[PDB]
């Protein structure tokens, strides 16, 4: 029935492919140590960074990656057989809890099971506590179901080091000092305010969640946005040409070629900034296409001066890297820069080799390589009537920076097997269109973070100082996501490109080696990206 | 064919005596009702930069490129971001950096 | 719009109607909301221009970083509207035009 | 609002006003109004919003 | 000023729902100058136009 | 409370606190507590009571 | 320096040739003649901005 | 220009996937990506008009 | 149900402000 | 601290009505010194006296 000696659940796993739904059940073996010695402590970054925050005696389940949910073949069969997919509903189950005590009886350490020790488990569904989980973090659910998963210590941003800096001395209150105020109005969160469960070995718990999100599109456009037309018909439109290069000139009109027709569809947005590669040795300064210094109006961030035009505190571009936070990749709809923004490793905690994979391959023609703008004649106009031309002029130029504009249509980046699934959309009042250059699906309320700490069992002391019993929790978590899928249909005659393994460069991959080392892809193609062969009529 | 001649011709002229409306005396009164359809007015602040919300306790999976030799033979060499510096997908909201004319 | 660094620039107004006594001009200085940004910098590559030959050392100096003064609307932008004082207008008439962008 | 924040928020107290006599009539009946933006009690002061 | 303070301190957000205006206690006065002085006497049966 | 008072009341804002970092843990985990009576947010601050 | 008179001349005003999409923009689409196309195929792409 | 089939238009767009080399292309040494000169791009690209 | 290995309760906390 | 602030700012007066205390998740540990070290092991069937 129930008790210390009957299991709360069993190992579930596998996948079910279906026409309208895919259901991926996954179970892992996890354990949570005592984090930070059961205490909230101020977290300050070493080196030069002004990030300051709280380190928390808690740890959390991060379920956000694809490769954690799909196996390599479940991924392949997913991307090959389906046009698009999104999650519908997720159900996590935390069970088979076991709490072990760590005692050192001698030089040796012995691990004996202490019943009646609890574990705190808290799912924040309302997101009342800071959501500090980031996509592209190394603490997600392991892709190998037989690897044990160590939960990650939780912590959160609190205040900005250089926005608390100036004149914050506590001698007397300064109400007009704005940096004094930022530090005063900075929050501090404690997870013991919240109602949450305490479980023992016999107890279990589970959580359900219903996604509301966009899709993940697996099909490619074979045609440029502007190239889809019929050369067999002649167009009705003419293009203007200046004739005499002077004031007496006028535009003379001649018909476009059938093979060159104008279009109403602009290129999707992009920023032509590739990020800083200066060979800077500091890893914590901002190296990124767009670095953003958040400072409130009265504040002085790091070393700041007043621009005398606006009389506002501003920074030099070199100092800003200290005070600011990069955003990458910003390339958005430009596929020419795919290689710039994303580079990542699959292998967690492996000091053996880097195995850095970069997104090289995109065959989707709805994403553009370059945009050129051409504003007139190649030679400046003479101010007199008659006359011949003038000083030479730059007719054409590359547009590096393409912002959002009407009639823009593009496709999001192809995602590999190991990417994050979703990203937390900010709780700000205003949002523009959601397109993530890392391919993630921003959601207003993503799955609530599940926090775990180990109940604190005190040790009586004569000195009355805090002494806690050293013990940890291990258990089993089953994450079952239900995925809404769409099978593709096409009238295309020719065969599509399917993400075969034959294109892999390394023969032995997704398999263990002699010593048990699981071989993972070091390349983006070997990660079986989406948007490969399935053609999409423009 | 004069277009400015046309703008003046097609400019409107409005008179409020075309419209049905009430005429009241000292004994009479009137009232009006209206139903708003509008957005909100938000009184709460964000304490965190859009790009600063992350967990330094976990190490990121992402690397940043660095050019090495400053010539054609060069290539990007990749190294991991610091836990305290992580890239973000959230751009800054729009702005125009023009402060207006102060010429006296 | 979303830049709070320039809050002091755009709005200055008086509360006191029809008072010739004193100006009493109030300007919006205080915004503690961190979802609004002070500056945006863009950095496009290495600090020294590339030499066209293989090998070789660097080249002419190059401007690595620059401030982006003008930030237009772009995907994945999130920000917060300006804090309003007690004496502001409540609403504004949206034009009767066919097309509208985001309201901020 | 509802929050799990532990620390106290900044509430638009009058104690931060620079002028003591404000929002009140004077000897001749002149109603004293704020000449500053803080004294006009702006929004978005203390209530914290998890990002 | 206090309704504002209590509004901004106690509430996360607000918007208007519905407004109702009422125009009443109307009084129409005539301005006549009988001499150097100006005297204000109430003329009944004088209308006021009100248009929303 | 309900009041017909026109002027704004004094609300126990944190802006009047002398110490910026308060009611929050430090580097070693020491929770910083008020050493002053105002920083303890006393009652009977702004709410006016007609005598 | 403090005090001092002005400095080097500066360009106060400039024409903005390129105006991208920005909050609080309102405009009207082009007037169409009798002989124009009625409609146009919107692409089957995932993302679209405002249609003008 | 006497060529009717080259791109004459306010915005000409060269669609090339990352590894591809379109017409006569060189590698920008900053980003190490294949790019084209503005003159060659008209060969490889498609104008959009009007963009006004 | 009950016994050495099932918890008697859980962590409760927070506050509810009301009129 | 915030529940206090929001209490004192938003309310004219307060008093307690009813309190409910719950003592649960009891755990009784034995302290034994097997050697120079002290080890803490859980002894079931040990009671605790609770008297209100």
């Amino acid at each position: 029935g129930s008790g210390v000696g009957v299991s709360t659940g069993g190992w579930e796993g596998g996948t079910l492919f279906g026409d309208n739904r895919v259901i991926t059940v996954n179970t892992r073996q996890w354990y949570a140590p005592i984090y930070n010695g059961h205490r909230y402590t101020k977290l300050e970054g070493t080196g030069n960074t002004f990030w300051k925050g709280i380190k928390t005696p808690w740890g959390y389940f991060n379920f956000n990656a694809y490769d954690s949910h799909f196996s390599p073949q479940d991924w392949q069969r997913l991307t090959n057989e389906y046009r698009r997919w999104r999650p519908k509903k997720m159900m996590v189950k935390i069970y088979n809890l076991q709490i072990k005590q760590v005692v050192t009886l001698q030089g040796d350490t012995l691990y004996n099971n202490d019943l009646t020790a609890g574990v705190h488990i808290f799912c924040d569904g309302s997101h009342q506590y800071p959501y500090s989980q980031h996509p592209w973090d190394a603490g997600t659910m392991p892709e190998l179901p037989y690897k044990v998963w160590l939960l990650e210590n939780y912590g959160y941003f609190q205040f900005q080091g250089d926005l608390i800096d100036t004149s914050v001395d506590g001698g007397s209150p300064d109400v007009e000092n704005v940096e004094k105020e930022i530090a005063k109005s900075a929050p501090f969160y404690i997870l013991e305010n919240a109602n949450h469960e305490v479980l023992r070995t016999g107890e279990e718990t589970n959580f359900h969640f219903n996604f509301d999100c966009g899709w993940v599109n697996n099909d490619r456009a074979y045609c440029p946005l502007q190239a889809d037309f019929n050369p067999l018909v002649k167009t009705r439109r003419y293009f203007a040409t200046r004739n005499n290069y002077n004031n007496s000139g006028k535009f003379v009109y001649t018909r476009y070629s059938p093979y060159n027709k104008p279009s109403q569809w602009m290129p999707g947005p992009s920023l032509g900034y590739i990020g800083n590669t200066q060979s800077a040795a500091t890893r914590e300064q901002a190296l990124g296409p767009v670095t953003v210094v958040t400072a409130p109006p009265g504040t002085s961030a790091y070393t700041a001066f007043t621009e005398q035009q606006s009389k506002t505190n501003q920074q030099s571009a070199s100092n800003a890297t200290w005070s600011g936070y990069d955003v990458s990749p910003v390339n958005c709809a430009r596929s020419g820069f795919d290689k710039i923004g994303l580079a990542y490793d699959s292998a967690p905690e492996s000091e053996l080799e880097e195995k850095i994979s970069i997104r090289d391959i995109d065959n989707d023609m709805s994403r553009w390589g370059q945009v050129f703008v051409q504003d007139g004649t190649n030679k400046e106009i003479s101010n007199d009537n008659t006359g011949q031309g003038g000083n030479t002029r730059q007719n054409m130029a590359e547009l590096k920076n393409v912002w959002m504009f009407p009639n823009q249509a593009w496709d999001s980046t192809p995602i590999s097997r190991d990417f994050p699934i979703w990203v937390k959309s900010p709780n700000t009042d205003k949002h523009t269109l959601f397109d993530s250059s890392d391919g993630t699906l921003p959601m207003s309320h993503p799955p609530g973070t599940i926090f775990v700490k180990v109940a604190k069992i005190p040790i009586p002391t004569q000195t009355n100082t805090d002494s806690y019993l050293t013990l940890y929790v291990t258990g089993q978590v089953t994450c079952t996501i239900e995925w809404e899928v769409e099978r593709f249909m096409t009238k295309n005659w020719r065969p599509e490109s399917k993400n075969d393994v034959s294109s892999f460069r390394d023969a032995f991959l997704y398999t263990v080696g002699a010593d048990g080392t699981y071989n993972t892809p070091e390349r983006f193609l070997e990660g079986m990206p989406t948007r490969r062969g399935i053609n999409k009529t423009l």
